[PDB]
């Protein structure tokens, strides 16, 4: 039971849950010039996608949920997510973003990049918050673990007694991360009204996340695909596992 | 000086600056099926924004601003402004979205409203979670100052000193409405648990609102008119007053 986990209970949990930073796959060997950079960031995507849906599994009380909703959830928040973990790892990387290991670009080279003359901006000005806020790794899971439970939660089907009943677990677990948030920020010797701001200036950054997914995701569409399998059924596809493997 | 203000003096600060409810424009006497739900959106907004103006104003720390970072955080925040106090006031019609007292119209007949197929079933959401949680007027002007406040904090223009100093002080600010939430909540009666489960729970509300702003922004855009004064300048006409009128 996901809800009666301890706050260190609930940390640990995320931590192990951390899925792996993944490289571009493009020859370090052959010029740089010829390869696009749309073309290594959808294939980084992808690839981060799979492990993705495996931490999701991981994050306390997400599998209690359907499978629909667990697909909806994802669905919504999956950019919200692979963009506040790249803000994460370009924290320590000022004027850049760190797409991957061997992946680092700057201000200019982003300006070629195509559906980033906006975002590239505001992802570095979210690394800079992030570092100016000391922001740490048990406070950087929680809020990723927040994302993606609250991502959907208001733009569900309908309301049958287990939408319901759904919609309520989200928001226990929600209140359980809020309660971890605040823990660990008193064990890091903060005073209480020092604990009230800082939780309430993390909230407020994920605002801007979910800023930047939108014009994301504008761009995206505006290059969509044409007959390519849905996101929904792609991840229902990779969400909906057997248990022959186990 | 904003930063002085105890909870008790911003709340009665921000009650006392609320806008007032406008009126949608129309002949209440004539066929509702002539007239145009975006003509009548439209004409509403435009007359609520001189009227956001004068709110803005008098949000304690906005006016010590300089006049720049005023339009920016105004031109950021002015739809998720708009939509916030539509919500609010449709806190208590179940099914429907009181865009004026004179106008409230329910799902079937949003389906009919232009730019509105997605986010007219959000709003709805948005209204409803608001019930659920007794939202409290205190509370959203609250939420409303800390939008206007947290819009467009992190797309400022560079870095120079003055410019530091800015955000400074929106931090310093935020950092107040926080506070008195969390005063407004203890005077309620919540437990301190329950007091950062609130904060948590009312600021994540925040992301969601962004969010419907930027599908609305979407859809604006898209139907965008030409040789027209950019929001920027008549944000700026309406904000550089002289004091001819003291
Ligand atoms: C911010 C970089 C980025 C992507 C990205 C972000 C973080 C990360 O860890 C990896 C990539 C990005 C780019 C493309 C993309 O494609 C997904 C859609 N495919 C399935 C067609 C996803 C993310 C991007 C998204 C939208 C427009 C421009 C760039
Ligand atoms: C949600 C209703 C709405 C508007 C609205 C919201 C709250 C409120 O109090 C009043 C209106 C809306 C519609 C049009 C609009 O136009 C502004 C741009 N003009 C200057 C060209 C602004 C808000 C809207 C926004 C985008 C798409 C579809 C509808």
């Amino acid at each position: 039971l996901a809800l009666s986990l301890t706050a260190d209970q609930m940390v640990s949990a995320l931590l192990d849950a951390e899925p792996p930073i993944l490289y571009s796959e493009y020859d370090p060997t052959r010029p740089f010039s010829e390869a696009s950079m749309m073309g290594l960031l959808t294939n980084l995507a992808d690839r981060e996608l799979v492990h993705m849906i495996n931490w999701a599994k991981r994050v306390p009380g997400f599998v209690d949920l359907t499978l629909h909703d667990q697909v909806h959830l994802l669905e919504c928040a999956w950019l919200e997510i692979l963009m506040i973990g790249l803000v994460w790892r370009s924290m320590e990387h000022p004027g850049k973003l760190l797409f991957a290991p061997n992946l680092l670009l700057d201000r200019n080279q982003g300006k070629c990049v195509e559906g980033m003359v906006e975002i590239f901006d505001m992802l570095l000005a979210t690394s800079s918050r992030f570092r100016m806020m000391n922001l740490q790794g048990e406070e950087f899971v929680c809020l990723k673990s927040i994302i993606l439970l609250n991502s959907g939660v208001y733009t569900f089907l309908s309301s049958t007694l287990k939408s319901l009943e759904e919609k309520d677990h989200i928001h226990r677990v929600l209140d359980k991360i809020t309660d971890t948030l605040i823990h660990l920020m008193a064990k890091a010797g903060l005073t209480l009204q020092q604990q009230h701001q800082r939780l309430a200036q993390l909230l407020l950054i994920l605002s801007h996340i979910r800023h930047m997914s939108n014009k994301g995701m504008e761009h995206l569409y505006s290059m969509k695909c044409k007959n390519v399998v849905p996101l929904y059924d792609l991840l229902l596809e990779m969400l909906d596992a057997h248990r022959l493997h186990a």
